[PDB]
């Protein structure tokens, strides 16, 4: 089948072959230069309403692991900030490194974090995720850096189930997970127009990247590295370095909600 | 689950529900008003090079039947006219009516023909059809009107095989078919920027519609009406009136190659 990954032959440098938008004008991630990002005090506070979030399952898709939510109603939504309308949470996933010193997709003054959490939301005025991804204003991804440090209690339920989804295609029931437990205390953010960071690389994302990282323990992130990109009974290829490097900003402006 | 067709409930008037681009700026087909479509002397001579065309198979896809070609090399190409680049023939198909007085998608001064032949080509530079459909210059469709009259010898080979592809999903081998035999003597044409005339209605088509129809006998076109939209063992729904009506021109200009 058509496929892609993060290896020498199928990795980010080659994605352009099947997905020519890889060289587009609004690609993600980007490096955030804190001295040139533009303060915009017209940006509203972000409203994160996750009180009724309903997680369903966790799965290994061969590129990362997703925790999927019931997005049939407004149970977990993002509003405000730079957004117009209501964006419903569909899933979250991470990108991470082979070493603590790398793994994030966005960087801040070229600094890489150990991992990056993406909470993926779609604009309810398009009716479903499939329609939303084909629109410039279809998705809002909230990106949250993970810095190695203190353990994050809220991540532990995720870590504890990874052994049941080791290889590509494995899934497991994953109910009653509270995504509020992955948020930092400050909701100060950068924002810019961009894309999905994996194929098909669609330019449909309003990026909202939080200034404040969450901590996770060296042991928590190590558990991510023990997942496999490959399927069961295939040669073991550890799921590490599933990040796209920073792409050119081109004519875009990154805005900060804070000075 | 998603379905479209040509019935009262799933037909062209409802396509916009799942495919909002149905109400876009460059939709097809259109009515060609011969009093306002003007000669454009910047148009280049149209080159149809089909001497090495290699047909492979014929199939009923539940919406029409397609004759598919080997598009791995430049064996059957369209160049010149309004096009920049070389466009490879991938398939042809028709749209037709329940009666001889209707069936074309394009109309000329509001006149409908009994059917319309679409020769579908994609721009080599995009590597394959799938990539090409996502670009405004991806496809070139040569459209040829079928007027009921004398039998067309060049169509007979197609007619003769239809009893082997009666239902959706059936296919048959269809080698050595010469698509030059479906062309009229004049390559005078009208051209405008438009779309696929079926879902997903992507706005990736340079239309080239020939002035001169080819003749089809009443019996030849009758055979098209004995095909079935449905699969084998499903209720019989005869494959007729699989045409989209003319859409608004909006801000486009239709150019003529001839004075
Ligand atoms: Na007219
Ligand atoms: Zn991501
Ligand atoms: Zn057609």
């Amino acid at each position: 089948s058509h496929h892609w990954g993060y290896g020498k032959h199928n990795g980010p440098e080659h994605w352009h072959k099947d997905f020519p938008i890889a060289k587009g004008e609004r690609q993600s991630p980007v490096d955030i230069d804190t001295h040139t990002a533009k303060y915009d005090p017209s940006l509203k506070p972000l409203s994160v309403s996750y009180d009724q979030a309903t997680s369903l399952r966790i799965l290994n898709n061969g590129h990362a692991f997703n925790v999927e939510f019931d997005d049939s109603q407004d149970k977990a939504v993002l509003k405000g900030g730079p957004l117009d309308g209501t964006y419903r949470l569909i899933q979250f996933h991470f990108h991470w490194g082979s070493l603590d010193g790398q793994g994030s997709e966005h960087t801040v003054d070229k600094k890489k974090y150990a991992a990056e959490l993406h909470l993926v939301h779609w604009n309810t005025k398009y009716g479903d995720f499939g329609k939303a991804v084909q629109q410039p204003d279809g998705l809002a991804v909230l990106g949250i850096f993970l810095k190695v440090g203190s353990a994050k209690p809220g991540l532990q339920k995720v870590v504890d189930v990874l052994d049941s989804i080791k290889t590509k295609g494995k899934s497991a029931d994953f109910t009653n997970f509270d995504p509020r437990g992955l948020l930092p205390e400050s909701l100060d953010y950068w924002t810019y127009p961009g894309s999905l960071t994996t194929p098909p690389l669609l330019e449909c994302v309003t990026w909202i990247v939080l200034k404040e990282p969450i901590s996770v323990s060296s042991e928590q992130v190590l558990k991510f590295r023990k997942l496999n990109f490959n399927g069961e009974g295939e040669p073991e290829e550890l799921m590490v370095d599933n990040w796209r490097p920073a792409q050119p900003l081109k004519n875009r402006q990154i805005k900060a909600s804070f000075k």
